[PDB]
DNA sequence: AAGGGTCCTAGGACCC
DNA sequence: AAGGGTCCTAGGACCC
């Protein structure tokens, strides 16, 4: 059970999509803004200090030449996201989406097939594509090294297909599990790829500077761990398993501690079509009357075009306004607009934000 | 979309299984007891006032000749339950389990096929099997009547197969939806079947004496409705839809009101294998120390034989003690006994009853 | 109540 | 934070 996983991570996704549709901006520092924040920017702005989720006031101070584009509508980003995922599904069907700009692909079966076709002659000619983490020396007699290098040839083939067929650049990380692949995909960060050989796994995890940098350890876990004196990856590695179970739970304990060692057995799960369709909208309390209806009529309006185009139909609705939410099934005659409004207004009456969600698709 | 549903309801299920294994009791009034209650009894005891979930002290007062058998282990009942369900799956694959002794079967496709094979000659010879609700007159030119009578021939074939192949008696109710089928299956209650023709649907629902008798309206709904002055089925029929939405919710409102009219569009859902495996055990606070471990070791012990025999493996565990519960995933090396005990004891420490549940089967 | 099962809600963590 | 997504917990209703 020696897996070959690849983590694909696109560069400044939103900026890439905007730069593509308008080539004019491709040359100047671009900032995609939602409300009062530059949520992402092309790398030109990165040099000028423009940073992720940065106030537009601040962002313009550091870069007064910034060109700002609105990214509050994710229709184009979402479409490109699934074009990327489908391209990777062409390589291997088992592709896991993480957000809009990241994908895991299990290449294990793919790598084995490519090797069963080779012979001793070319097995020595097996080369690497991209960087080798920590400049580690390859050993062509280590079968795991060869499988990982083939995994890097596939990753390079994916990255070339994305730019050729979709015009997108991105990073790739090849490793033996999802954790390590995702940690190594960013070592060389602009449109580059890296492969992690087993001997350097500890070097990689210890390269992290705080346990919060481990995928799987969020804010709550990080701040709990930070209460037991744990802070570095080695602090978690060498902590007492026994205390850790009591504070977080047998589940959280044994999993994140394994993560601290670079161990992660979680499988790459086929994402498939989405389980929910939603659309939000924040504002400075702008809604405090029945205007909220017209708002809900707007969130609703766009959603219907999406949940219909999908092909599958939703059987549950959620209204959201920490948030709160009330939900309820959807009638059958309804499943086949005016009824949906009032439905969501009684969900409202029972109860700055107005998010509508269609779930329970069949 | 004119469905032909059948509701199968076995008579005194537990008593039937006990009477079968021991024929000696078949002749005397039998009471299956769990702790201090006769949960069910054969019909001989029914004459003597022995009633469902009746104190053994009371039950023995009314019938001092009662023979009591322990039914705290449901292994044999559960096995027979699935033998019945599988027998009905042989007739039509879409079978829905409700508890251990009830099944819904959608006969729509089956009835249509049987009719497409007939000719005008035998269409007039189409007879009914069992009772016709309210002694309603059949009309052999009403296609829905003919479909429902064919549904009653199938139901009679099911009931004969259960007694012949499994030795069990039971009731059958043929109607156009699950609600009406289940309400009509009990009109003639000992080892008999009834069919509901559309003209008598209102007679059936109004035969009910309180809205709590409607499947779908439990205790909470009944006691809410009872606060708005609603009590009879007609009270709910003629109540304001508008108030009802506010008090219970758009979902609960429109569904139970439809039920009050005998309308129920819910589909017969294939149950398949179970989604969870559990085993409970009540006691008079008997457990207040580490003995609870030995208990958990016992609940666990038996469960493993069940969750293994299934073929699928569980990926989540629940410990229960209104109840409360803590749950957590299950390690992989574990998925393939000593580890499980302590796992459940840390679930314990975090927290009269000790129920263990295996869920998340794959 | 007994012993045993459904599915649904709200909210909770996490990810981008 | 923005706008948008995962899956998991605990408890809640319901059924026999
Ligand atoms: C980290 C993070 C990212 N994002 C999303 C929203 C932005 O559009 C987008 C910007 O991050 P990215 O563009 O993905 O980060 P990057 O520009 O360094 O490129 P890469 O992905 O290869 O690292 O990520 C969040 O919404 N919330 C978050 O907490
Ligand atoms: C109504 C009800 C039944 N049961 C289960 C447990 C008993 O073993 C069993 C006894 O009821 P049944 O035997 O099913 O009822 P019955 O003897 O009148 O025959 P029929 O099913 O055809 O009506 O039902 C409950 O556990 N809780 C309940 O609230
Ligand atoms: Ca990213
Ligand atoms: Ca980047
Ligand atoms: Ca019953
Ligand atoms: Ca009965």
């Amino acid at each position: 059970s020696s897996r070959v996983i690849v983590h694909v991570d696109l560069d400044c996704f939103y900026a890439q999509v905007e730069m593509i549709s308008n080539p004019e901006l491709k040359d100047k520092p671009l900032g995609v803004q939602q409300k009062y924040l530059v949520v992402t920017c092309n790398y030109e702005a990165a040099k000028l200090g423009v940073k992720k989720l940065m106030n537009v006031r601040d962002a313009k101070e550091k870069c007064p030449q910034l060109v700002l584009v609105n990214g509050e509508d994710l229709t184009r980003y979402r479409e490109m996201s699934y074009k990327v995922t489908e391209l990777l599904e062409e390589f291997s069907p088992v592709v896991e989406r993480l957000g809009f700009d990241e994908n895991f692909v299990d290449l294990t079966e793919m790598v084995e097939k490519r090797l069963q076709q080779l012979q001793s002659d070319e097995l020595s000619a097996v080369t690497v594509s991209g960087h080798v983490y920590n400049n580690q020396s390859i050993n062509l007699l280590d079968v795991l090294h060869i499988r990982l290098l083939v995994g890097s040839q596939i990753a390079a083939e994916m990255r070339e297909a994305m730019y050729n067929q979709l015009g997108l650049t991105g990073c790739a990380g090849v490793a033996s599990n999802k954790l390590l692949a995702k940690l190594v995909s960013g070592v060389f960060k602009p449109n580059q790829q890296t492969v992690l050989l087993p001997e350097s796994c500890q070097h990689l995890i210890h390269s992290l500077n705080h346990i919060k940098e481990i995928p799987g350890i969020g804010y709550k876990t990080a701040k709990c761990l930070e209460a037991l004196g744990i802070n570095s990856v080695r602090d978690l590695q060498t902590f007492s398993p026994k205390i850790l179970e009591k504070e977080l739970g047998i589940s959280v304990a044994q999993r994140i501690q394994k993560l601290s060692f670079g161990e992660d057995n979680s499988p790459v799960i086929l994402s498939g079509p989405p389980q929910s369709f939603s659309e939000e909208d924040s504002f400075k309390k702008c809604s405090s009357e029945v205007e909220a209806k017209n708002k809900i009529e707007e969130l609703l309006a766009s959603l219907l075009n999406r949940v219909c185009q999908d092909g599958r139909k939703p059987h549950t609705v959620r209204l959201i306004i920490g948030r709160e939410s009330r939900q309820c099934p959807i009638p059958s005659h309804v499943i086949q607009m005016t009824p949906m409004v009032d439905i969501l207004m009684k969900l409202f009456r029972n109860m700055t934000l107005l998010s509508v969600c269609f779930c329970n698709l069949k």
